[PDB]
Order: structure tokens, then C-alpha cells, then sequence
């Protein structure tokens, strides 16, 4: 392992554990390198051969085949009391949260084909079976020189299933009302509310809701220019009925999302 690769700067550090940035020795590769705690770790999975790891280890390895807007998981290692995952590391990069806070509320054109792209990336989970469960900013990486959005941190995810959730790990101010009130929610439109977050996060450059009061209320104030499409699809993606927000198809053939951007055309406008 620590001849295998090099080790640079610490990247960051909090529940995800502590993530450093890496140079693969064998070709150069660059790579993030993960370790997480043992007894930090909450939600354990099984790997196909009976082995049990880090949940997130199985999610990773489920979508992390073929080509997609979710990082790979390169190798995983196992230490007496931590494990260290090998992750691919685009380069350069900055967070999508680093990036709002830089340039705060986003142009439409620039929300809309990052939003696109988050929801590729969301459909591709769950097409392999897996529900990610804290989709923010602090979660998506920008590839800034081709334009590309990259879903990172599947450690508080699960499964797919089509029967209720009783557990959260994620992101409070993200999570739906009925999370908040009765502690249960389905996949796919818990999903959905977290993506209506996001979204407003981008067009309004700071979250909607700060406390359960007003997840619950579900009212939706905005305090930027946004044009009407968005707001619409926001506030549909913000139904307090789950039943009554958007499927993934819907979001997608929303009118707002009409004539998005190719990545590199977004990174050639918008990130130069
Ligand atoms: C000053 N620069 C800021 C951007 N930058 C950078 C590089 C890598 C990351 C990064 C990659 C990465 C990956 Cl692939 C996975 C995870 C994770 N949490 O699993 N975190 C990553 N970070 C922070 C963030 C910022 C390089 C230094």
C-alpha cells in the first residue's frame, strides 16, 4: 500500500474520515486516498466472496464499472483498524460547495448542466442498485478542465429497495419532511427532495431550508433572479407528498432542462 502509492497533502477531513491526495507509483495515476476508522464506521456491507467491509466499498464497486459521473473506486485495502480505499482523482478539481462559495449563485445555463449531469450520475446508482443518501454540493467534484461532475462519498448510502428506509445518516437540511416527521421515506423520492436542494443551492447560491421548521413547511422563498421554469421545478421537486414530485424522467423532460450544455462546451464557457 505505501509502497504502491505516494502520498500527498491531507485534502480534507470530517465523517467521510480523511482524504489525501496520491500519485499512484506504478504509472502516475493520479489518485485520493481514503481511510476511514473502524469504529467510526457505521453501515457495514458483504462483498460477493462473503468478506465484510465498508458498505460504501460494496456501493462503490457496484457502479464503478464502465464510464460514468460517479469517481472509481480503484482498490481498497484492509488495516487493523482502519480501511483505505483508492479512489481516482481527477485533476484539477474543486468541490461543488468550494465552488458556489467562490462564485456564488450560478448562472442558469452553468445550473442546469451541472444539474443534468448530478441527475445522470443519480439514474446510473440506482440503474446498479445503489442509493447514494447525501447528495449536496459538498458531494459532486468538478473536473474543471472537461466539464465533468463527479458524485463522491457513497458512505452514507444503501441499496436500493422499493420498501420503506427506517435509517438516515445523510445530511439533515437535505433530507425530506417525512424523514423529519415520521422517520421513514422511500429511495427514490428522498432522492428527488435532496436534488431539489441542490438545485436551489446552485441557482440561489445557499440552501433553502436551515431548520426541521421549515423542511416540514416546505415553503420555498427565493432570494435570487430565478426564472419561472426553475422555479418550478424546483418547488415540484419539493412536494411535501412524496408521491407528488417528479420521476427522474420527468425532471429530465421538464422544460427548464431543454438544450443543456455538452461538458466540455460548460467547461469552455464557464470554467475557461
Ligand atoms: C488547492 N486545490 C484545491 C482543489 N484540489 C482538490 C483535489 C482533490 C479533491 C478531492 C478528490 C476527492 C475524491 Cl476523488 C474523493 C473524495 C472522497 N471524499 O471520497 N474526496 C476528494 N477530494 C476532496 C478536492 C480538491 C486540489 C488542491
Amino acid at each position: 500500500l505505501e509502497s504502491q502509492y505516494q502520498v500527498g497533502p491531507l485534502l480534507g477531513s470530517g465523517g467521510f474520515g480523511s482524504v489525501y491526495s496520491g500519485i499512484r507509483v506504478s504509472d502516475n495515476l493520479p489518485v485520493a486516498i481514503k481511510h476511514v476508522e473502524k469504529d467510526r464506521i457505521s453501515d457495514w456491507g458483504e462483498l460477493p466472496n462473503g468478506t465484510r467491509v465498508p458498505m460504501e466499498v460494496v456501493l462503490l464497486k457496484k457502479v464503478s464499472s464502465g464510464f460514468s459521473g460517479v469517481i472509481r473506486l480503484l482498490d481498497w485495502f484492509e488495516r487493523p483498524d482502519s480501511f483505505v480505499l483508492i479512489l481516482e482523482r481527477p485533476e484539477p478539481v474543486q468541490d461543488l460547495f468550494d465552488f458556489i462559495t467562490e462564485r456564488g449563485a450560478l448562472q442558469e445555463e452553468l445550473a442546469r448542466s451541472f444539474f443534468w449531469q448530478v441527475l445522470e450520475a443519480v439514474r446510473h446508482c440506482h440503474n446498479c442498485g445503489v442509493l447514494h443518501r447525501d447528495i449536496k454540493d459538498e458531494n459532486i467534484l468538478i473536473d474543471l478542465n472537461r466539464g465533468e461532475l463527479k458524485l463522491i462519498d457513497f458512505g452514507s448510502g444503501a441499496l436500493l429497495k422499493d420498501t420503506v428506509y427506517t435509517d438516515f445518516d445523510g445530511t439533515r437540511v437535505y433530507s425530506p419532511p417525512e424523514w423529519i416527521r415520521y422517520h421513514r421515506y422511500h429511495g427514490r423520492s428522498a432522492a428527488v427532495w435532496s436534488l431539489g436542494i441542490l438545485l436551489y443551492d446552485m441557482v440561489c447560491g445557499d440552501i433553502p431550508f436551515e431548520h426541521d421548521e421549515e423542511i416540514i413547511r416546505g415553503q420555498v422563498f427565493f432570494r435570487q433572479r430565478v426564472s419561472s421554469e426553475c422555479q418550478h421545478l424546483i418547488r415540484w421537486c419539493l412536494a411535501l407528498r412524496p408521491s407528488d414530485r417528479p420521476t427522474f424522467e420527468e425532471i429530465q423532460n421538464h422544460p427548464w432542462m431543454q438544450d443543456v450544455l455538452l461538458p466540455q462546451e460548460t467547461a469552455e464557457i464557464h470554467l475557461h
